[PDB]
């Protein structure tokens, strides 16, 4: 095929005969059909079986393709990436560019994708008017052939291209051919930190337009002071053949309910000394109390655009949904119909575990549903402008966009080299205002940003102005260079921590409460990453949510991010299993850094999903005397869908239950007063549960759902009454290795040589397959490792230091093993060292009391050197011989929770199947564990105290080893790890410490007291 | 020092201006001059072109000058002489004490123009005083204001030189053309000489 | 390539293998001809005599141009604007312009002027170093060749177009040949009220 301009090698050449950019079109021509959003008989898909071919450059490519199908082509889907058929490899790489940084220049090993169709063309779209097609998205640039005749040539992966095939299409059969370049100069500007995939991997249509017809039209709504008048101004663009016979008529509905409507001819006011617009009109309607839209009731009305003779010929209607509201920054803070707004953000990547990053809407929906139902009202697109279809679903379900250009230049050094560099504001330029084009009339889009991890550079704010210019509705941010720069008009950090500075040079993250008053400081701040949940995270998660509530100026922030960027592997079997990068043999790649989700790639929530969806409630409350206090934190709804249940119970036995409809108004409160609550004379803690449950229905909820929840402890009575006098006694049998214990169908042996409890029977059921120990190390979470690597050690990293310390292969040294026969009981005394060449890093000195009921008291005080980092937990471990069905305590849960993630855990009396106190992140770690135990059941056992837990089938060690979820296998029995104390999981992010000094296990002495039973 | 972008002729002036697919052919008229001659000190004041509207692009391109130079002052007059695409009001032909209150761009007499509601910038003109043949009357009023009024910050006079051309007649004696005389048509005849000077610098 | 892209009506097109502007330079390698301001060896002029042919549109060039002189080329002064040498007529148009408003198309018969140019370099020249050629200004756009092989594309009027030479310098004599457009998309940014040359 003929290439000699390699345009893929040139950032001034960013397309050839592309049309302009403009709102979603279907050119109907029913106005009734556009008021109805029904399908367009004049926009065709071509999505479908294509035939493709995978060549390893564009100079391998034949000619005689252009004109023929290739006998060995295959027949796939489109859209689709190719990667996700197996022809290349996806790469996943986070910073470092997947090519040779030398701009602009790319591999002349460039895995180019051929794609062709044959497809059919009515001959009454060739009789008249305008035929073009549409790719909604190629990655990463591509030539068109058309009845192997050269059309034209795109970039930018993210946004469509459109080119006229008027002139080269014939009635029936035609053939397309789409030359598609894996790398070109656009990868300068998409290293975007996610899998590396090409293809045609958005819809292609057809769509025809009258030779007359309206080109671009633009809606804005501007309001009085309380909201209560509008006016909807949209201004209409034409081309073709201009006459003074021609009108616009801009109709607005609600539903099936015309509430205004404005005709006008062509011919917009003089704008200078060469005249106006001829070509364009500006309608204006007003509107009185319009319904005003928001994520919390997203009002819709629609626009209808008529292009028609003043006689009455209508030549073809646009429409689009229309939000009434209001978007503006004023003394400081985000605005939205006047009321300061509290982002509950997540960012968003299109990932799909099976069909890379082709978007449908059935994910997206469900995408949407999961993020509402767990409180989010917002999402950020990073780092592109998304599939069109979900900015529709954005503005019908009510989310609140950031809608991002599709410039990322993370991997130059230094970060801004080419956004400074003249010679690539032309590219940039067309990645931001090709998205503003496109996306300005939603109203789920609320701010717009210039792209993500480029630095800063002139070219950011040549571009800041152009859109503050074009489209003053809108606020503008960009975090580069430090998120506070002369681009941003919202400061929008990355992981700046709640009250930690990171004085970074140049580019501080700032505490968020810190930076909102620096000297000269006025603008509000939203995170645009916070909370990253990579593996077992959201540690700290709480942190943000009070500062958020307490600092006007602090609006939110994004988590980062949605969905974990797991792709699906088949085993030898053809058995799934979830890859992460360096799986496909990608290299240099990033590992498990692509998992960074709240959900599964199968959307299956982590742990830390609930997390969210408590801090990020909606209603706030607070208890006084008999008194619960609630108050709304709905902006613009009375509570309409919404009933408080309260239930209180004693240690997890119900006491008394209610409920009590919720009528607040929006920033309101409302005052409930509980009935006179069961006083019980037996022993434990009374807890009040209370729950918000919308019993009706919506959109993007069940009858039922419970959006918040709260607890508090009410009185409590502490047990003063003494055990019965049981009239056994244990005996002792001693011999040189082993104190042996005995009370009736019970027996407990102590080593003498290793000081710990070897074996237990029960009957004469041996009970324990490894000894009880202590455990002072964890299978380390991401958060512990960040960025080392067995290559590249990172010493910082909390598992270095745990390693380097020697936690991980320090020995028990016995130190002291006793028993004495008491009264009533045997006494086991232990003390241990355990120690590290030469150093002693902890000792742990206990007693074992075992009474004649059978109990056994375990007594554990723990010293921790003081300069040695501090332990992952100080627990006690063993496998035990027994699998059972289900696993019953008293504590927080139901779900797994850490001492800095466990708000959105209640305490009560759960009953799991053993399997869901395992939580199966794809890179193993420690997990499962459940926090503020009061009591544990498991098989014949029952432990009490004051603990953390967890219980699985796989060793600490096992999971320490193992990279892979899949690669777990179940061991004998089960392994209980009963932990005093465990350290803060962290999250603030993955690549430095972020476990807050309150949450690390630096107390030095530590005391803890289980009793273990047979129940 | 002022970018190579006149767009005079398209109606209305801004056509291509406010036009994003025109953003990089422009930005490269502004940008190029700039990295040429930002070192000189006789350029004081860096400008957007001449007679092209006011489109978007001139904004973006503004914020880029004031990004990448803050050493100088950025002016341009098209869109009425006192946008947000200019730190001086500049405009060309507004008289000293007469209004000429056109629709959208109109030229207030410069003395009003100063004290329009919020206004603040100086003002100097960017053409003022147009020396086409026997004119410059009224030149004393313009300098009158200049000295009284200190946001009056001068101006510019159009214009030097007049642009007219040699052509030899059958005897082969050289003659001044102007518009027309070359065949070329349409053309605007006489207003190609504006100058102070004659072609050859003798003075007017 | 060069008659089939057209890149003269594509404002997408402002240039092709056109080097990054700069301040003004001389490649001094004494300090002290730099202080004073002295003639630098490494900057030398190309003005003189060229030679020039007028053609009525680039489709009109004969390919052997590109590696012959024509003989019925003219010898001409360079810098020069080829309507003060009588080629074609100098158009005075204020506002209106003098084409067609059709952007971003020019008009077929689009006046094109074929410059060239036999020149020698320095043996140290050819043995390393970059050398490179500065046009400070042609209008509107133009196409290079040197020996016979497409270096670039500019447009602009009014400031330098740079290039890289030197993987296209031989021993002895060179030939650059430089195919001036009239007209092209640049032209819709360069409506002046002054002489259309
Ligand atoms: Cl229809
Ligand atoms: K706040
Ligand atoms: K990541
Ligand atoms: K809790
Ligand atoms: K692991
Ligand atoms: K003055
Ligand atoms: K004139
Ligand atoms: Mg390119
Ligand atoms: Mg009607
Ligand atoms: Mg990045
Ligand atoms: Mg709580
Ligand atoms: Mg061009
Ligand atoms: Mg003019």
């Amino acid at each position: 095929v003929v290439l000699q301009r390699r345009d893929w090698e040139n950032p001034g050449v960013t397309q050839l005969n592309r049309l302009a950019a403009h709102p979603p079109f279907a050119s109907w021509r029913n106005s009734e059909e556009a008021r109805t959003d029904r399908p367009s008989q004049q926009l065709r898909s071509l999505n479908g079986e294509w035939r493709f071919a995978w060549f390893p450059a564009p100079e391998a490519v034949p000619e005689s393709w252009l004109e023929c199908d290739l006998p060995e082509a295959d027949t796939v889907v489109v859209p689709s990436n190719w990667q996700m058929h197996g022809y290349d490899a996806p790469i996943y790489t986070n910073v470092t560019y997947p090519i040779t940084v030398n701009p602009p220049f790319v591999p002349t090993e460039n895995p180019t994708g051929c794609y062709s169709l044959t497809f059919n063309v009515d001959e009454s779209w060739l009789q008249e008017g305008q035929t073009r097609i549409i790719f909604d998205g190629v990655n990463s640039a591509f030539h068109l052939w058309c009845n192997g005749r050269w059309v034209g040539y795109g970039q930018d992966s993210r946004l469509p291209s459109e080119f006229d095939l008027s002139a080269f299409l014939r009635a029936g059969e035609n053939r397309l051919a789409v030359m598609v370049l894996r790398w070109s100069d656009g990868s300068y500007l998409e290293d975007q930190d996610m899998w590396r995939m090409s293809g045609i991997f958005r819809d292609v249509s057809l769509l025809h337009k009258p030779t007359t017809q309206i080109s671009d039209f633009h809606v804005a709504t501007r309001f009085n002071d309380d909201f209560s008048r509008a006016v909807l101004e949209a201004e209409v663009q034409m081309c073709g053949e201009l006459r003074d016979y021609l009108r616009v008529t801009v109709s607005l509905w609600q539903g099936e309910t015309q509430v205004a409507s404005g005709t006008a001819p062509f011919g917009g006011e003089i704008i200078d000394e060469r005249g106006g617009y001829a070509d364009r009109v500006t309608l204006r309607l007003n509107v009185e109390n319009p319904k005003l839209w928001s994520a919390e009731i997203p009002n819709l009305y629609r626009a209808v655009v008529e292009l028609h003779t003043a006689d009455g010929t209508l030549i073809e209607a646009e429409a689009c949904d229309v939000g009434f509201r209001e978007v503006r920054i004023e003394n400081g803070l985000l605005l939205l119909n006047g009321k300061p707004l509290l982002i509950r953000g997540v960012n968003r990547h299109e990932h799909h575990p099976l069909h890379g990053q082709v978007m449908d809407e059935q994910t997206m929906v469900q995408d949407i549903l999961l993020m509402k139902q767990n409180n989010f009202n917002a999402v950020r697109c990073s780092h592109y402008p998304n599939h069109p279809l979900w900015y529709t679903l954005c503005d019908r379900y009510g989310l609140y966009v950031v809608d991002e250009a599709n410039i990322e230049t993370h991997g130059m050094v230094p970060m801004n080299r080419l956004t400074d560099d003249p010679r690539w504001l032309p590219a940039m330029s067309e990645r931001v205002t090709r998205m503003v084009q496109r996306d300005r009339n939603h109203p789920s889009v609320i701010i717009w940003s210039l792209g993500n991890e480029s630095g800063h550079g002139a070219n950011h704010d040549a571009l800041y102005r152009w859109i503050k210019s074009v489209d003053p509705s809108r606020p503008v941010q960009y975090e580069g260079g430090g998120a506070d720069t002369t681009a941003t008009d919202i400061i929008c950090p990355m992981y700046a921590r709640v009250d930690e500075d990171q004085p970074f040079p140049a580019v501080p993250k700032w505490s968020i409460k810190k930076w909102l008053s620096l000297p000269g400081e006025t603008r509000p701040l939203i995170l645009c990453e916070y909370a990253h949940a990579m593996g077992n995270s959201l540690g700290g998660f709480a942190k943000y949510w009070q500062a958020f509530r307490q600092y006007p100026r602090l609006q939110g922030g994004f988590v980062w991010d949605w969905v974990d960027q797991s792709l699906i592997k088949y085993d030898e079997n053809g058995n799934p299993w979830s890859a992460y990068g360096g799986d496909f043999g990608d290299t240099p790649n990033d590992r498990q850094f692509c998992m960074n989700g709240l959900v599964f790639a199968d959307r299956t929530p982590h742990p830390a999903l609930t997390e969210a969806k408590h801090q990020q409630q909606f209603f706030q409350f607070r208890l006084s005397g008999q008194t619960i206090e609630v108050t709304s934190e709905y902006l613009f709804r009375h509570s309409d869908n919404e009933l408080l249940h309260w239930m209180v119970a004693l240690d997890g036995k119900p006491l008394a239950s209610g409920e009590v409809p919720l009528d607040v108004a929006p920033q309101g409160k409302q005052l409930i007063e509980l009935p006179e609550l069961p006083q019980p004379e037996s022993a434990g803690q009374l807890w009040l549960t209370v729950r918000v449950v919308q019993p009706n229905a919506t959109a993007w909820s069940e009858a039922g759902h419970i959006s918040a929840w709260q607890q508090w402890r009410l009185a409590e009575n502490l047990s003063v009454t003494l055990p019965a006098a049981s009239h056994a006694i244990p005996h002792l049998t001693t011999s040189e290795m082993d104190f042996c214990i005995e009370l009736g169908n019970k027996r407990w042996q102590f080593n003498r040589q290793s000081g710990f409890l070897s074996q237990m029977w029960i009957g004469d059921k041996k009970q324990l397959l490894t000894p009880l120990r202590d455990q002072f190390t964890r299978a380390p979470l991401d958060n512990d490792i960040g960025v080392s690597e067995a290559t590249r050690i990172d010493p910082n990293a909390w598992v270095e230091r745990w390693k380097a310390a020697g936690h991980y292969q320090a020995e028990a040294a016995l130190l002291q093993c006793t028993a004495d026969t008491l009264a009533d009981a045997v006494l086991i005394t232990t003390a241990h060292a355990w120690q590290h060449q030469g150093k002693t890093l902890f000792i742990s000195r206990k007693t074992y009391r075992i009474d004649g009921s059978g109990q056994m008291a375990i007594t554990v005080d723990v010293e921790v050197a003081s300069d040695t980092p501090h332990p992952a937990r100080i627990g006690l471990n063993c496998q035990l011989a027994q699998v059972a069905e289900r696993v019953n305590w008293l504590g927080l849960g139901p779900q797994e929770n850490y001492p800095d993630r466990l708000t959105a855990a209640c305490f009560d009396r759960w009953d799991l199947p053993l399997s869901d106190m395992y939580t199966p992140y794809v890179f193993p770690s420690e997990n499962g564990l459940r926090c503020g135990t009061r009591e544990l059941n498991y098989g014949p056992h029952q432990w009490r105290g004051d603990f953390q837990f967890n219980i699985s089938r796989y060793s600490q060690q096992q999971l320490m080893e193992t990279s892979h979820r899949h690669l777990l296998h179940a061991e004998e029995g089960t392994w209980l790890n009963i932990d005093g104390f465990h350290m803060g999981i962290g999250g603030d992010d993955s690549w430095s410490p972020s476990v807050s000094a309150e949450f690390q296990l630096s107390a030095g002495r530590y005391h803890y007291q289980l009793v273990w039973c047979q129940k």
